[PDB]
């Protein structure tokens, strides 16, 4: 089996994109954030307290005739901006894109947190890191990419990002004219659960290579580009103006600013990130301080490929038994 669903922006920034999944039967469909840096599918629900719903779309395990009470399952997670959701938990019929699964862990959110309800577009997530981190107690689960895997024609995923433009999230399969030139292939570490793989270092701009190993996750589920220190002073620096502002949170530049571009290899190859997608516009409505798309890891205890940079690129999360990851330009 294979499957294939286009993923959306939420906003005029690519702050995060959205993929319709269907749930139960008859269908739910509901809009998640596919989450290549965690591993629980969750969905705001009508258990989800109401003060803490605003606009999303819920999933309703009572309307559904194949959802089935996971008796005693929990769930509670803590994600890397502060944000929260916990609940309990149903197995249900999830399909994605033409691809289904029975019997997948659908856990239901009875409380999230405010950045959460914030965001009226989307109704949840779908974790598509290594089951290993799933939150569900005391039997963890399987996300669903786990669960499809077997069923699948290849053991992959791949996810294919617009900048300001919908892409596409495939299962099973690699399409070929999805990109340029070829894929190259690198090691993936899943001792800490992620899809964490070593970057062969970066350039500023039209400015020289420096080879050097960066350690990082390939993480759908995070906006921008989190990278050492070292590195990010070194781009912002060819920047007029720019600085990292401890009130606001990181780097801003003058909105006036012309961004250079940002590669980054990937064994001998090299993807560019182009100027315009480290623009992450004014700091608040009218400024002429605009917020950076690549910030400094220090203190978050890792290097984060996100958004930013994997838009940048197609990218294969290949869950063959000794899982890696390619990177092709296109």
């Amino acid at each position: 089996s294979t499957g294939s669903a286009t993923t959306t922006p939420i906003d005029s920034l690519d702050d995060a994109y959205i993929t319709p999944v269907q749930i139960g039967t008859p269908a739910q469909t509901l809009n998640l954030d596919f989450d290549t840096g965690s591993s629980d599918l969750w969905v705001f629900s009508s258990e989800t307290t109401a003060s803490e719903v605003d606009g999303q779309t819920i999933y309703t395990p009572s309307k559904s005739t194949t959802a089935k009470l996971l008796s005693g399952a929990t769930w509670s997670i803590s994600y890397g901006d502060g944000s929260s959701s916990s609940g309990d938990v149903y197995t249900d019929t999830v399909s994605v894109g033409g691809l289904t699964v029975t019997g997948q862990a659908v856990e239901s959110a009875k409380k999230v947190s405010s950045s959460f309800t914030e965001d009226s577009t989307i109704d949840g997530l779908l974790g598509l890191a290594f089951s290993t981190l799933n939150t569900v107690s005391p039997t963890q689960q399987k996300t669903f990419f786990d669960n499809a895997k077997a069923s699948l024609d290849s053991p992959v995923f791949t996810a294919d990002l617009g900048y300001h433009a919908p892409g596409t999230y495939n299962f099973g399969f690699i399409d070929t004219t999805a990109y340029t030139g070829s894929i190259t292939y690198t090691a993936v570490s899943t001792k800490q659960g992620f899809w964490e793989w070593t970057s062969t270092g970066y350039a500023v701009g039209s400015g020289t290579f420096k080879s050097t190993s960066i350690d990082g996750i390939a993480d759908t589920g995070t906006t921008l580009l989190y990278l050492p220190a070292t590195v990010v002073s070194a781009y912002w620096a060819q920047v007029s103006g720019a600085k990292s502002s401890s009130s606001v949170g990181g780097y801003v530049f003058p909105c006036s600013a012309t961004l250079p571009s940002f590669t980054f290899g990937v064994g001998s190859a090299r993807i560019v990130i182009p100027g315009d997608y480290i623009d992450f516009g004014p700091i608040s409505t009218g400024s002429s301080s605009c917020f950076g798309g690549i910030q400094s890891s220090a203190g978050i205890g890792i290097n984060i490929f996100g958004d930013v940079a994997l838009k940048a690129a197609f990218v294969v999360f290949n869950g063959a038994t000794t899982p890696t990851l390619g990177f092709a330009s296109k």
